[PDB]
């Protein structure tokens, strides 16, 4: 049942096979089919086959952290019916296809960070709609299909931090009562749309506590009016840096006063 | 003398200049010229340019770890002719022209590890040839301008590991007598050439403790009698894993016997 190498336990009714640190190259073929819980983490595995994953009904947790992937099959994951965790993280990842991620529907919690991804299908969220966290941090992502974003209601944690990302959609965040974390540091970011939820990052007083966290670090920041919104929020300095305009290049976020948050009147040429 | 977020601090007769998480998006124009340490690590600098390091001819140790660096200006290292350390690890470097690093010739250590570096132009290591340190971990390399490490013969410490290197040629490590660590775990080599270095990697027995370290887990072996060398090498157990032949594929390469690495005579087709 269990492979040679890895040590799979059994607790009624669960059956977990624990395969992390075995110096893999590739999924053992043996791999009990009503497994529950499957670690192949910190292994060496290059590329993923159909006959891996498939026929895991069962499977609720799968860990294929910290590996050399570079490729998967499509239709890989698409018997996981029972599947609410993935990692995926650390590997070597360039693509996001439709097919890698369909019929994902019980899908919780969907880990990429730390890969080399570029190019993200919209449709390729269309599965995994109801999952209430999504870490695509660490990547070469410029933007993502938002559209697949915003059916996610039960969405509490979105990590993007570390990546290229150019903008972002303003009517996202809107039926996402949830979301209680939003991470987009280090990010090519020239401005930020406005939300109630960003309305619940501050720290005001009685006292009280931050019960929303975002974090905007790292960003070629266009300050303008149109971030005037964000400035009159009372928030603690985490080093944020304009790029532009050319007169508020270089000093911080919060070390410029709210009436040098400046806009442009419209002009006819010709 | 110092930019407005630096510490730059003086020790006579040195000069530093400390600009270390400061939330910078590119390096900072008025940094004095006889600057000889420079920390720019933990910002978020994404390109440089000529004028950034120009003229600095005192400077002895460049730190830019951790920054978002995409491209960097040929000739822009050019004037650092007493330079001897240079970190540019964890950033998105892509290639290594040969212009990059031109004239370095007392650099003694160079980091390029955390980068996804696809290609480096030969010729680009002909200048650094008196190095001491090079650590090219976890990039997607297959191949290095081998030929410009050879002419390294004060190297003792060469880091691999993480990469898709191919293979390695035989004639390496020849004159190289300082070397004293090589790491090429995770990567995509068959084989591995015999070296006398590789002889000083054992423990034998009084008792002796290995003077020599190298790592070479993870790895596609083709376990065959071209690796039988190594086989009969005395060493810890590193989970290393066969890929080949398929009779071997699975077993880990400590735990086949000596007289199972086989290989094939040759015959004529036609
Ligand atoms: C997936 O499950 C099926 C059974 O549900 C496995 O068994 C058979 O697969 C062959 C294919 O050569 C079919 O001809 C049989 O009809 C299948 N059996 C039954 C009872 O339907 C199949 O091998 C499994 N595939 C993988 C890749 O594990
Ligand atoms: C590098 O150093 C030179 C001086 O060594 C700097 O000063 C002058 O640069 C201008 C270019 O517009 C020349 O016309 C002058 O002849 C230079 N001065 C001298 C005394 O030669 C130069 O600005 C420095 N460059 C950078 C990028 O810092």
């Amino acid at each position: 049942i269990c492979p040679k190498r890895c040590v799979c336990q059994i607790l009624s009714p669960n059956l977990a096979t624990l395969c992390a640190k075995k110096g893999l190259l590739f999924v053992p073929p043996n791999i009990d089919r009503r497994t529950v819980e499957l670690r192949l983490a910190d292994n060496f595995v290059t590329n993923i086959k159909r006959k891996d994953f498939a026929n895991m009904t069962s499977l609720v947790d799968l860990t294929l952290s910290r590996n050399t992937i570079s490729f998967i099959t499509p239709h890989a994951f698409a018997d996981l019916r029972n599947l609410r965790a993935l990692h995926l993280n650390s590997n070597r990842l360039t693509k996001i296809t439709n097919d890698m991620f369909s019929g994902l529907s019980n899908l919780h919690h969907l880990i990429l960070n730390n890969n080399q991804l570029t190019l993200i299908s919209s449709t390729a969220f269309d599965d995994v709609f109801a999952l209430e966290e999504l870490d695509l941090s660490y990547n070469n992502l410029e933007t993502i299909p938002w559209d697949a974003v915003e059916k996610m209601v039960s969405l509490h944690t979105l990590s993007l931090d570390h990546n290229m990302i150019d903008n972002i959609p303003k009517g996202t965040f809107s039926h996402l009562h949830k979301m209680t974390r939003l991470d987009v540091t280090s990010n090519k970011l020239q401005k930020l749309p406005p939300d109630p939820l960003f309305q619940r990052a501050q720290v005001l007083a009685i006292i009280s506590p931050s019960t929303f966290a975002l974090s905007f670090g790292g960003n070629p920041l266009h300050c303008n009016c149109e971030l005037l919104w964000l400035r009159r929020l009372s928030r603690e300095d985490d080093l944020e840096t304009c790029a532009s305009p050319p007169l508020l290049t270089g000093r911080y976020f919060w070390s410029i006063p709210e009436e040098e948050f400046l806009c442009e009147p419209p002009l006819i040429t010709r």
